[PDB]
């Protein structure tokens, strides 16, 4: 919402999100529309890449089951809900979800440090072997 | 610090509940640790499960007879504060609660902080601490 003079909500107010709020913010599903409070007052994450950040299953479960959300939407540091997924070790289910509604296509990605998805997994982790099987 | 107890979230993120089981002399023990922070153990088992959202390994650590709810982090922090913190679901937040998790409610960290200041205001959360006595 309008808010320092941009599209902008911060994690305080993502946490306490429900499914109907998340509904209610379908024309902006493909944006840049949050940032935690201590970062700068522009949007860095999508509401799939914020509600995957602060753990909202029911919101990550939601929005991944929807027509027109792109599961591949850039973060403003050109990071994936795959790529932050794996980096937070979220679990497995997620991941598979996430790959299985089209983060294959962009399992490649790279973010501004050259990481890929699989790059953010450890070494011979769970999280790891998952990724191969979807090409990465 | 010695590595000889610590270990990372990396350790914690592949454990089953059989890893879990095999820890039990540990349980109320500052062990884990994120690779980025100091090499010296922070959190319990059970805390570094919440923090990482290892719902299995947290599910069967609450049902555990041999383990204190109200264990310390070395930064003087409970289970129920850093669920709180987290926003973690409102079921664990009440099992915590139920299993003597309410006995350390005003319990304060190194920050003066209790598990209500770390709720955000308003939220479901908040209104259950209240139920217990914050």
């Amino acid at each position: 919402m309008f808010n320092y003079e941009s599209i902008l909500i911060n994690e305080d107010v993502v946490s306490e999100m429900t499914i109907e709020d998340a509904k209610k913010l379908k024309p902006y599903w493909n944006v840049q529309i949050a940032n935690f409070k201590k970062s700068s007052k522009e949007p860095m994450f999508t509401l799939l890449q914020m509600a995957i950040l602060l753990n909202k299953k029911d919101i990550v479960g939601y929005l991944l089951a929807r027509r027109g959300l792109d599961i591949n939407a850039l973060s403003r540091n050109n990071q994936t809900a795959l790529m932050i997924a794996c980096d937070k070790k979220v679990p497995l289910d997620w991941i598979e979800a996430i790959l299985k509604r089209g983060g294959d296509l962009g399992i490649n990605i790279k973010d501004d440090y050259e990481q890929t998805a699989l790059d953010k997994c450890n070494f011979n982790s769970k999280a790891y072997h998952l990724l191969l099987k979807y090409g990465a």
